[PDB]
């Protein structure tokens, strides 16, 4: 049985100290210190060498990413990217300490976005008639001058009729997942989350790619150079083969929506996820998916019974930096 | 003798408040209940009642505007929209996440789409799926504590405080088999592109139950998008299906098309939005296509604090130009389970006659 | 076992059916289902005679109230007077249908100030720099010009005045209680809650009650009359006592903070309430008592453990007034 | 072609932001790990981060304007506030509710109290108790979903995933009784008029404890509020000690005078809110006595859309006076327990050797 107590100040500003006495403060802190014990977790199994038999069985996909004991599927919402979380996890795909990314649309553009131009701080209440007179959009209390997307669509256009002269005359088959590496590839840029992802074989899936700037690119595009298609039905078995042919699997899911039941959808081909932290701001009491506590998902099979997930209810952008300083930061050494 | 500053600073003076101003007053039940006169009283409630109220005023708006006659050519509409639903006065979209399909707001939504009262349907895949399991096996009421280990055992799946067995799946699974045979044979050899909102349609027909939104859907030519149709059972069942009849493509370049030509040709739009997330977002930028919806409803259970899109605020998406600055949108925090059939009620099933 | 489905409006707009089919609903919907049974539980209850050895055991307090089966505790937050449901409030005390009121300050002030001067409507985004240069007061979405306050200052100064003589002359030993019934008389006005809940005997507990205007005119006031004395202590007294005494104990918790618990603290000197609804849009995730479940309470014996409590997540606003239309409301004539 | 109007809605031009425009970017971890660094970053962050780095700097600004010498009549003073604690430059209110006294914020508030950081503190009635009952027995972690029914068997009882036994109250009661048994017989025959933060100071003494929050504010001539003291196990005692003891009475109006004049005769004052409720209001409107505080941090989990006055932003407290029109109030929308202790690690405890 643990005892409640905090941080002591009289001991000086010790910060590792200080973060590592979160899980003996109670309510949300103490949740915090369990997801660094669940991640920890994850990492320590992804450590792990592989038997001879389990090296035979993760080895039966067509996957060029090396076998690892532990599978790590890493879920963003958009707005994450907008966010300068969007350096936190360029950092763990750069050093390959996850595997799979899921993100919306939002998720994929703004972070080719960002290496063309910044966005800004702002604050929630500027009002946005006197922001659109400007065009000025507002992201929470973030924000993106329009002259961003109109650089996208220079950058982008090109790129898609490439894109479908090879659908054409070379016999490509696009998905979502196919269009995300080659457009990591085109950025070339190191501060890219998507860069990053197709150098080190790390597919990114976003079945609702459609959903953004990036649709409204397509779109515009199609009138000229019609017939692209984005084939969703193959990167729906491209996600499940990665789960289902895992020697172990962890979830590190921030917010809701698409991207957290699609990782936990394809965690459920394998029976469930050995690790999962979901860090979000949804509550249950709507019966929504993003809102679902980890234990809803254990009634589906897509968690372990066997597992201890955890949940720690709080805007990612204040724990999720906290969470890789006392977990994958600490083991840099053993990625490189 | 009292501080003068602090006398100064709690008894400031005040200005009066323009003459139009609207006081504060609850429902008097000494009346009795006239429950149309309790729910016009929502409106100077207060809090989330009142803007409850301006809902109400806002989609009736819309409803007002959509009865409007129009003149128009249905050809070049039907050209550069690629559809066959004719025209009207105000195009509505109604988005819904796919728990609200889980729930009895699945009712709800089929009666709008029944009576041809809304234009474009968007929900996610669950929003697709449970409405034609629902037509093979009942979902059940339960409770949010149940513990998920017990339920695994006893093969329930729970959805926030509802259940669903596993044989529901089961019953899914063998009903949409051969209807994903027909459709590989029909894309190899007669040509089909198939997309989400293609292939809803097509079960809408096939389930041929009038309980079914999407059933009534596909007979009203209300077209349903989903642009990630694979983020739940019927992906499962794609997936396994494809193992053993390889082939199907599902498309979203062509499914966006179709949702943008709707807002780019429309003479007006409004947006009713239940959730957020993809349906939100979809709905909304499709609008931006136009500079912007003349009408918005959100009821969300949301916040703005953690910038997501699911969160924001109808003012932030003014900065976008997904809403126009002339609009008065509305946004009400709540579950819609509560609020949507209350405001149907006093807007849509109030207007019965003039949709037919 | 029941099966989800909503009302259909293919039958019309029959509204007591549409409000009958939230049960099946799901989500909060099926909440506030459960929330009319357990409110029409303890009305049924309330109705039901005392026994001989019943009233023996009820009949052991001071209080001047009628006997009852069921004693049913009223908790709202302040904010709650501000909007319309003051006007809900007031009907249930008129007719005799709680037997307890607990509220913070500003929901005893506000009732009074209503009688002197409305509320208006306004919205969430007013900016408060222009609001006060204009003496304009926000409550949330709602306005309450200062003026308002200058009309409470005319009215009650002259009550403390009599307060103050009747302690130092006539041995009145004043509590938020005592004060809050005579603030009622004094209001002599039908639109009130306070004038009905002294009329009728129904006690009103609020241990903070300088906690806001009606402080600030205390405070004002101590400096030309000096003295007054709140005694907290007894209040305590007073409210327990009526938990204790009671044959059987509902309670209806609109809101959270000092009210919620102080009912259900209450409610423990009885071993436990027999029925409780609450109706709040606080969450548990941060530990506070505000956001606790029902549950929680079972732990600590405010709540018996055979009890089958609710709560519904969402605005009382919304709420509020369609459970009354479906549970007191259709009882009106059993209460006069 | 593209729609001429959808382009242009789309790709509008924008106008160039100011040259002081901060970019976001978050913390690099190729860096290494440096947590002053890495809690720095928070600022450029976004969403609550940067309102976090907000919160430090608002704090940082009340902490820099106390530590600024004064000269100021300490006689005048003392008569009109009636207290013996010396006015500095800034007058800094600190108020939490009771679950927090509960988590390891406990641990967090008694430092900044042991050095004589802040000069008033506001809790409810079990944050009061159970910093006196934390001397006697320990807080326990669990989980929030442990069902009532079986802790209720055991005698334990739940605060959130906290747990305390049964026995932790029978101990309070055991060391409590005595000090009533005094303060009846001191307020009898010694004239002493009890109100609550009279009894919290002698609370305070008696517990001799330097773990708790109480004996370090008494020691320090720090002030606690509680106008709802009644509300908790320590009413609890009251009230059963009343019927052995009979008499002992707590005013609450002498308390309100006190706080008041805390703020009205202060050069400066800032707020430091930990949630919401009565402690959240009675730190505020004493402050609008003044016409407003001049720094202000609330850190809460509530929301506005209920018109709560938990939720209520801290512009809603401008309209009435509570926070002046020229301060740069935060709000941080988060639990206390993740953000309260960063907050003070890069704020007070930077500046310990001011302080001594
Ligand atoms: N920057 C953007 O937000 C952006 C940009 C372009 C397109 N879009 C589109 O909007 C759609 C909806 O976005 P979405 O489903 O990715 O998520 P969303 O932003 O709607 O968030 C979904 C849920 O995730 C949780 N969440 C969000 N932000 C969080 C935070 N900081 N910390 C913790 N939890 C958080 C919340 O509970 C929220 O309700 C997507 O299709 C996307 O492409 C978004
Ligand atoms: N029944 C299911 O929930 C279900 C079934 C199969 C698949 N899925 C998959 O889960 C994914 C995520 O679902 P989604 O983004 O459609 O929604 P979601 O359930 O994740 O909800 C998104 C947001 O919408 C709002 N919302 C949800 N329920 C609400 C209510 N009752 N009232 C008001 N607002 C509400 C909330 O703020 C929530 O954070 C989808 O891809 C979906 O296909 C869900
Ligand atoms: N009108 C006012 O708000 C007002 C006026 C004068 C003084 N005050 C003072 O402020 C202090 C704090 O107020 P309080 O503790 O009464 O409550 P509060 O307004 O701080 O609310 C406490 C909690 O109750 C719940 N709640 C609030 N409004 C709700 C709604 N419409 N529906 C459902 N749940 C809701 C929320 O979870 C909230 O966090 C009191 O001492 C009071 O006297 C308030
Ligand atoms: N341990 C306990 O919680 C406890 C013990 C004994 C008595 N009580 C009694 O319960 C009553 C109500 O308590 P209260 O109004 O002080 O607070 P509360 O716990 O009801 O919280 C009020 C509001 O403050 C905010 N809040 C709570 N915890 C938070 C956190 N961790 N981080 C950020 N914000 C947070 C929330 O919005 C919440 O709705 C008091 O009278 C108290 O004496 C409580």
């Amino acid at each position: 049985s643990t005892q409640v107590r905090g941080y002591d100040f009289n001991r000086g500003v010790n910060y590792r100290a200080l973060l590592e006495a979160f899980g003996t403060t109670g309510f949300q802190a103490t949740n915090f210190g369990r997801a660094v014990q669940q991640v920890n977790a994850m990492i320590e199994k992804k450590l792990e060498p592989l038997s001879q038999d389990e090296d035979q069985h993760a080895d039966l996909t067509q996957s060029r990413r090396p076998l690892t004991s532990c599978t790590i599927f890493l879920g963003y919402t958009s707005n994450l990217i907008s966010s300068g979380i969007r350096e936190t996890i360029r950092y763990l795909v750069q050093h390959n300490m996850v595997d799979v990314l899921v993100t919306t649309a939002g998720g994929v553009e703004e972070d080719l976005i960002k290496c063309l131009a910044p966005t800004y701080l702002g604050e929630f209440s500027l009002r946005g008639k006197e922001l659109r007179e400007n065009g000025i959009n507002r992201i929470g209390n973030l924000l993106v001058p329009n002259e961003n997307y109109c650089k996208f669509e220079d950058w982008l256009m090109p790129i898609l009729d490439q894109m479908v002269m090879e659908q054409n005359t070379e016999g490509v088959k696009w998905t979502p997942s196919k269009m995300i590496a080659r457009l990591g590839k085109e950025i070339n840029n190191p501060e890219s989350v998507y860069y990053w992802a197709q150098k080190n074989h790390i597919p990114v899936f976003s079945p609702a790619l459609t959903d953004g700037s990036l649709g409204d690119m397509i779109f515009f595009h199609s009138y000229k150079n019609p017939g692209l298609v984005l084939d969703i039905v193959e990167d729906l078995r491209l996600i499940n083969t990665q789960a289902i042919f895992a020697k172990c699997t962890g979830m590190i899911i921030l917010g809701g929506g698409v991207v957290k039941h699609h990782i936990a959808n394809a965690n459920l081909m394998r029976n469930g996820a050995d690790y999962a932290v979901y860090i979000n701001t949804a509550q249950e009491f709507d019966g929504s998916d993003s809102g679902a506590r980890p234990d809803e998902a254990v009634s589906w099979g897509k968690i372990r019974v066997d597992a201890q997930p955890v949940k720690v209810y709080a805007d990612a952008s204040l724990v999720f930096p906290l969470l890789v300083a006392e977990t994958f930061a600490q083991k840099m050494d053993a990625f490189m």
